[PDB]
């Protein structure tokens, strides 16, 4: 028997079979239904004379029912197996209210007919993936960043952090002072190559202010960008500009602190004995971790915060924008497991709550 | 980087690489010295006529440091073929290894062998994490020594181990008993190695042994024989099942002691009521003495006729289960979450030996 792995995210699903080292699919979290479904890429290239929601907001499920036709998609369209043959992992938002990971639980088996299911938090799966079962994570993606503190695979929930800014709000940011460069980025489609741009060129600058004064007074940060139709154009400090929100979210008009300060303030919430081992483990995941310089820049900026004695290590893997994938991937391939998930037979016997006794 | 995993039994050395299906190497748990200084194992079997032969390894537990220290030098130098110092290297353990023991094999493998990091493993909790599962009740029988550990959450249960002090080679030398009551004679190291080799490959549990006795006696439908390397032949019949029927019943070999279907239920009765449900229903099967076709489903009848009339009962025999201890270290040894796990060379020079006492669960 072989399971798959789905970990559903804000902005894309990442699914495929446990056991292999990255996801067979990945594609847009979208639902669309005419202004009777569309999922996914064709949803996006059917726009104008389609509606679409997207069913996760922040890493949280809010629409059920749209939701049942993403993991349709995922079962048929793009992995193309038949759920009923295979236990399935599915991952989960830190802070998750329970009745989502019943609803979840009951979907699973009731709709989809599966064998056995399990849901793991996302974050305790990209520090499984590390190589650690202790330290604290960053976990940023297209709509949520998180700061999840973890103890031998066990997220401590008082001290998580979540930040409303990830890679929607910086695509968008990047749209904006693109245009204040004198360009014009507004449209759809016009976000899709800001995306592109911001994946491409961004990158995380080891010291903003000295950053900025370079790009004044040379173009030696400069790199051009050709459009679609062959027009090239130039990005500059937006380059650096753009990432800089995540730790200056002020940039945006957020009143809230950087991922430095709610990294160090989630580390703080913990008991005082094992701060040493969370600041010795701060592992990166998620696709808006994937700047050239983030690592660099949070070791700089964690020091500054830290006290001056402590060992601070930034762990950020190349593989990052898929490590909850790899991590649900080693996790529901490891012979151990084959005990921990939910059965049929167990769910039939006690229904969707035994999902707080079985994961967790 | 590559970790090895070291599983050192009574009998038989199980070596190789995590990662790996099976283990590269295996031999005998031997060291011979004169009647070249010292040999180990095959090369000691084979010159045993000139040698004093002794097992270092007893019922599981290290008695002779001089001769593992030449086991472990053996099996990476000579078998795998490896530099240590190259190589985070994970061993077993028996069920209530002395702590002085689990310091003394830290201390000779990071200061003689200089690994860069090492790991100790319950050889049990090994056994049942290559079946699938981190709560149940493993029968390990291997050459010297039977034993049933239940776990529970990854964790045994120390105050209802069992022992059962007969195990692989008792029953050889048993079959050699019965076999030289048919007029067989087996004086030789080769001849005896005849007789493990009979035992291996003609074996089995009878599921009802009275019922098994009778058909042997009314026809030749159990017969097997067994062509010598000299031309000689060996007809077996009820012998097939007697051998392991040891195993239930020690009364065979003048023992008093319970059976392994006894030992196994006795276990299960020893850990608390509210996970016995759990550990009836997750026996699993361990080592080269449980490699009998047959055992599974006597197993099964015998544990039932004891339980209680409503206890689902379940015994997993995984095929590869004479080597399911090793299998589990290179499980565990090549596992992400386990990076973290190991004693560092770094580790050991700051904390000294007693380090594993810390680290390894
Ligand atoms: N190389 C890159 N550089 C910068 N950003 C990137 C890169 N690759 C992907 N991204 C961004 O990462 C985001 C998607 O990452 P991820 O799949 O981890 O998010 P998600 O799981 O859909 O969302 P969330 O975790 O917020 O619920 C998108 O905003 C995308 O533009
Ligand atoms: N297919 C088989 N059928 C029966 N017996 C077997 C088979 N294969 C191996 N054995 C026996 O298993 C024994 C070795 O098993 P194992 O390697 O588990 O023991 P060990 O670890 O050396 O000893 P212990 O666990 O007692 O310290 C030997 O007695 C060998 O003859
Ligand atoms: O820290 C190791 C424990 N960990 C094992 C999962 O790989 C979760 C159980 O608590
Ligand atoms: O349920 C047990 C979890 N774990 C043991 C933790 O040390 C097994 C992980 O492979
Ligand atoms: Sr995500
Ligand atoms: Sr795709
Ligand atoms: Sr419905
Ligand atoms: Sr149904
Ligand atoms: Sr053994
Ligand atoms: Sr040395
Ligand atoms: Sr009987």
């Amino acid at each position: 028997t072989t399971a798959l792995v789905c970990d559903n995210g804000s902005g894309l699903v990442k699914a495929g079979f446990a056991g292999d080292d990255a996801p067979r699919a990945v594609f847009p979290s979208i639902v669309g239904r005419p202004r009777d479904s569309y999922v996914g890429d064709e949803a996006q290239s059917k726009r104008g004379i389609l509606t679409l929601k997207y069913p996760i907001e922040h890493g949280i499920i809010t629409n059920w029912d749209d939701m049942e036709k993403i993991w349709h998609h995922t079962f048929y369209n793009e992995l193309r197996v038949a759920p009923e043959e295979h236990p399935t992992l599915l991952t989960e938002a830190p802070l998750n209210p329970k009745a989502n990971r019943e609803k979840m639980t009951q979907i699973m088996f009731e709709t989809f007919n599966v064998p056995a299911m399990y849901v793991a938090i996302q974050a305790v799966l990209s520090l499984y993936a590390s190589g650690r079962t202790t330290g604290i994570v960053l976990d940023s993606g297209d709509g949520v960043t998180h700061n999840v503190p973890i103890y031998e695979g066990y997220a401590l929930p008082h001290a998580i952090m979540r930040l409303d800014l990830a890679g929607r709000d910086l695509t968008d940011y990047l749209m904006k002072i693109l245009t204040e460069r004198g360009y014009s980025f507004v449209t759809t489609a016009e976000r899709e190559i800001v995306r592109d741009i911001k994946e491409k060129l961004c990158y995380v600058a080891l010291d903003f202010e000295n950053e900025m004064a370079t790009a004044a007074s040379s173009s030696s940060l400069e790199k051009s960008y050709e459009l679609p139709d062959g027009q090239v154009i130039t990005i500059g400090n937006e380059r650096f500009r753009c990432p800089e929100t995540l730790f200056q979210p002020s940039f945006i008009g957020m009143e809230s602190a950087g991922i430095h300060e709610t990294t160090y303030n989630s580390i703080m919430k913990c008991d005082i004995d094992i701060r040493k081992d969370l600041y010795a483990n701060n592992v990166m995941s998620g696709g808006t971790t994937m700047y050239p310089g983030i690592a660099d820049r949070m070791q700089k900026e964690i020091t500054a915060l830290a006290p001056s004695t402590m060992k601070i290590k930034i762990i950020a893997p190349p593989e990052r924008k898929y490590s909850v994938w790899i991590g649900g991937s080693i996790l529901a391939s490891l012979s151990t497991f084959q005990q921990m998930w939910i059965t049929k037979q167990e769910y039939d016997e006690a229904g969707p709550s035994i999902v707080h006794r079985k994961c967790f």
